[PDB]
């Protein structure tokens, strides 16, 4: 499962104190030993959605939440001293991070099937109706290669490698949720219709 | 930004046959060129989360939603047919993707607010900006930073220095307290570097 979380960090002037102390036993200022941390942080946060707010007299937001931290993490680490000034608006940046939490990622499904839906408990339009619902676009891919025909030794014989495959409702499922419905005859085929969905979706 | 996409595969028995013909003209089965195709798929996406849904008699749920895309690929090679029956389950199949959006939409929200300072300028006090957060479901930690009380050389002479005077420790405590959150102190870098390593085994 994955988490928001919101870094809201100090730019006072008061952070450019050399307070703090290394292993080594140097001293170096706040604020570096805060973007030393925290970029350490940042990179351990695999799954997981970060956002910078930086504060003072002012309180703005750097980064608005990214799934990348390496934005995060590059923002943070070219941040200066000074700019906002000597005193600290906490409630400001809480608030800003609050806000950032609600005014924050598309959805697609992609169905593929050889065959019509001949077992289960809900309807496959009703599904499609609830993906709709929750903004899912569904793209539907019927596969097999269709009718064939095949020279034999006394005359035509005719064999269909999919006549499972509904298409009524395959069509009816893409058109439902705004998507487009495609049927693969051949794995050349099959290649273009995916590189196909990658370029519909950016 | 970035995408959330849901694949759901047929793995129903009928995948078995080999009508698939190749690029060099021999034949090969459906799950097979499936495999490959989507698979390259699954490369070609950047900074989109992507998941497997695999049905036929029953539907299931093969990866939850992730950013590593290789385990996806993988969990997609390994599938084999016959397991799941002759029967195909597509209304299951898209009730249980639509189910898995639903999932990340609960999102557990983190604020990490650390300070050198009392709260000295701003419209928004600090427990009123508190209130808030508790009332949007955000857990906040604090931290405050200063070394305090410090015996320094100056020029002139020995000197007494409490670099942090100012850090209102007890409104930092009070906003986490009233989040559910933890307040810590850091007065070095070592410490500063145990804290958040503290608030990673806090949120997994
Ligand atoms: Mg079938
Ligand atoms: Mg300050």
């Amino acid at each position: 499962e994955h988490r928001d979380m919101m870094l809201v960090v100090d730019l006072s002037g008061s952070m450019a104190e050399e307070d703090m102390k290394t292993s080594n036993g140097d001293f170096v200022d706040r604020l570096t030993a805060v973007k030393q941390v925290v970029s350490d942080f940042i990179d351990q946060r695999k799954g997981d959605r970060l956002g910078l707010v930086l504060f003072g007299d002012h309180a703005y937001l750097q980064t608005p939440l990214t799934f990348d931290r390496n934005t995060v993490r590059e923002q943070l680490d070219r941040t200066v001293l000074n700019l906002v000034g000597q005193r600290t608006a906490i409630g400001e940046g809480l608030g800003l991070a609050t806000k950032t939490f609600i005014e924050s990622p598309q959805r697609t499904i992609i169905l593929l099937s050889d065959g019509a839906n001949t077992a289960g408990v809900l309807e496959p339009l009703e599904a499609a109706q609830l993906a709709k619902d929750n903004h899912a676009k569904i793209y539907t891919v019927g596969i097999g290669a269709g009718e064939m025909q095949v020279r034999g030794f006394f005359g035509k014989q005719t064999v269909n490698t999919a006549r499972d495959l509904d298409e009524d409702t395959l069509t009816k499922i893409a058109t439902m949720t705004g998507g487009q419905y495609f049927r693969a005859r051949n794995a050349d085929e099959l290649a273009e219709i995916y590189q196909t969905i990658d370029a519909l979706e950016p």
